RNA sequence: CCGGGGGAUCACCACGG
RNA sequence: CCGGGGGAUCACCACGG
RNA sequence: CGGGGGAUCACCACGG
């Protein structure tokens, strides 16, 4: 098959989804955009690389955006006010097993679960206490 | 409410599961453990801090034991071949509300959904193609 | 134990009332700050040193903002028009025993009660006469 | 009309009280002292002052005293051991209406309310935990 | 739950018995201190560091005072004639799972325990023949 | 009296005890362990001297075998994997008397009592939180 | 290339290795 | 950072790596 | 360590 697809990042429920599709694979950095214009899109990125010589490397992007329209000039254009980053790198020995790799894929659902600590205190705006 | 309590990190559907507990709170940087060997646990740790005037960061941390041919208290290594690290580091600009922190969140649970690209590739030892 | 906890920093009857919560500790320094917007929240700190031989100091830190939006090029955030700064060093003898302390305090929280010259003066923008 | 009186600073039930009362006002510095040998007197000074062009600065000080007699030569002499100084600051901008300055009053209340982080870890002799 | 409770010290039969409360955690150094002033109160400090790649470090500190009462100036004082220090240091390799771990905490206890060689040497002011 | 002899290290019940016994007086120090090859053994060690013209300071230290996937007699390389170390200080000030140094020691009992702060955080392999 | 609860305007930057 | 049956007024100091 | 020294508030300059 293929596993560049797109997909959604923010599920709402079927209304107010924000869905993210493929948009360039060049210099091996796979890249995904939401259907907006450049400067308000979600963006994701994700590569991969022998890092070491015993293990992988993992590297993921997530930019979300809070869109605007601001009046430059007086005229009016499709901006973000601002925009929030993701950046995770994830080291995999080379010699994990693929259900060991499962293992670290569920560990990272868990945390971000709903109602778990991590999750808690960033939709709240505090730390952990 | 005080979210620093033991939370599920892995979900095997009640049987097999991997609960982490709170086991140290040093210099604000919280941290939970499985009851394993330091060499063997699953460890989680998390931070937030004004990085800058407009930014706040989250730091969260996460380690995962290799378990295929493991040897349950033992000995094992070198380090590095039995262990995969993930470093999560989360901008979010001062003006960010509780909503659009909420949505940031869906964002990153989006993101690591079963199914979905990343975390498929990731459970296959594979990139994207 | 723990009394690195949220607590209500601003008592509105019941309802608009203005919560701190934990938010860091490193270096010393306990953060407490209050949900949503950061660049609108009320923050706290305290830390607690030996300024010298026989002598221990705190110093304890809180920023009242006074909440508004900001709009520029059409694109309106959510900031604190300006902040109050309230900024206090307390020192204590290492002589001084819990009864001496809970005096302390008394003598802090009688300054400030209802209907007193110095709460008075200053919720009225005046001063001594 | 005048807030230049006397007033309770320890309310200790209604009888062994301190009040403080008014001693001197020159310079702009009212001062306040309880009863009895200056030595071993409660202090109280206050005083605003137009800090820069937006703000007003409150000086709030308060001493309090550890009781002790002094006997040196055989001639005994009432006196302080020791005693507790407390300086703080408060900045007000000129923009602050009376409903403002209220609200910064209910905090300075809260901050120091019985059973809350900051007034009980000064009670207790000890720092943030 | 949390660990960072309040225990006795020093045992005495439910009557002169020394408990000691947490009273600081700034720093990673978790401390507890007995309910007297700072300068005759019973202290006891812990912390845990990642000493090396392959093992973690306790280290902690317990200062047990012989209280007095000083005359300085004519003035009586709430002082300590001298201290008594306990400054230990365990190493574990990060391979002791937690039956490991235990095996030590139980060694410790039989090391001590009434009537053994070592707290007998010491409770005479003697050496061990 | 003569208190150089064997004791209990750790007490499992009667069943699976490690006891400990004298090996060595070589230079004054006290050396006890238990009945194994010297790289697996309980080792224990005592010495007092006079560190300087007012304090008197005892030397303790004490080394536990990781025991868990342990090979009886076997080669366990390398050594720092499979050994705990604890290192004690005891100084005490020339004019403590008998009974004050009882009383030390029962500090140093309730310190490592079962249950409390410390041993429990030590056999959980955790911190302070 | 490796490191940091280093920073960012976010596939970049500085520092130390 | 590691070491000492190095020292302390005890989360510090000196020395050797 | 000092100031009824200032701040955009754990920062800044002046004083020892």
């Amino acid at each position: 098959a293929s596993n560049f697809t797109q997909f959604v990042l923010v599920d709402n429920g079927g209304t107010g989804d924000v869905t993210v599709a493929p948009s360039n694979f060049a210099n091996g950095v796979a890249e995904w955009i939401s259907s907006n214009s450049r400067s308000q899109a979600y963006k994701v990125t994700c590569s991969v690389r022998q890092s070491s010589a015993q293990n992988r490397k993992y590297t993921i992007k997530v930019e979300v955006p809070k869109v605007a329209t601001q009046t430059v000039g007086g005229v009016e254009l499709p901006v973000a006010a601002w925009r929030s980053y993701l950046n995770m790198e994830l080291t995999i020995p080379i010699f994990a097993t693929n259900s060991d790799c499962e293992l670290i894929v569920k560990a990272m659902q868990g945390l971000l679960k709903d109602g778990n600590p991590i999750p808690s205190a960033i939709a709240a705006n505090s730390g952990i206490y």
